[PDB]
């Protein structure tokens, strides 16, 4: 059974028990997606962790795995190991930024 | 300390330890905001709960309180008790819908 959400002339169908929304909601996931689209270069694990105040290596690693499994992030193992958003991950980030922008406005009051 | 997220020519500042992002990420919160903007009439508690597969009364009540406290939802106590988004809650919903739309696309593969 699904939640049906009005969006203009359309309804969006989400299954709360099976949706990538679950992953997206877990602490840090939206921030990981957001930072992976910062700067000009693939980032290593330390770059990512340093960019998110307070995230543990364990949580970062667990979220990265779930993100790779969900097809939103990929790891490149070269002479260094780096991470980047896939086309799908970049699409998510694109829809995320206006939400985060407004959140920042709310956080100011 | 803050996460700084690139958004076009701007950077969005989010404090991961103090942001309404925390609430927004908790299970069901985005779905509660979304359903509160469905239909044509203020909804009662049962209307809301019935619209989100599997949410418990306890979780729904706890999220509604946090949403009221954060200024995104208000309760009207009249001959019946109903809930609606505030101007701020509707702004959140507005930024949320494209994200949820794309999530639904991802859920299909």
């Amino acid at each position: 059974s699904n939640a049906m959400l009005r969006y203009g002339d359309t309804e969006i169908c989400i299954d709360p028990s099976e949706s990538v929304l679950h992953l997206l909601g877990k602490k840090y996931t939206m921030l990981i997606i957001s930072v992976l689209g910062n700067g000009s270069t693939r980032q290593n694990f330390n770059d990512i962790r340093s960019s998110i105040p307070g995230i543990s290596s364990t949580i970062l690693s667990r979220r990265i795995k779930d993100l790779i499994d969900s097809g939103l992030v990929e790891r490149r193992s070269g002479q260094i190991t780096t991470y980047a958003l896939t086309e799908k991950g970049m699409n998510v980030r694109n829809s995320l930024m206006p939400l985060l922008q407004y959140i920042s406005v709310l956080d100011r009051n």
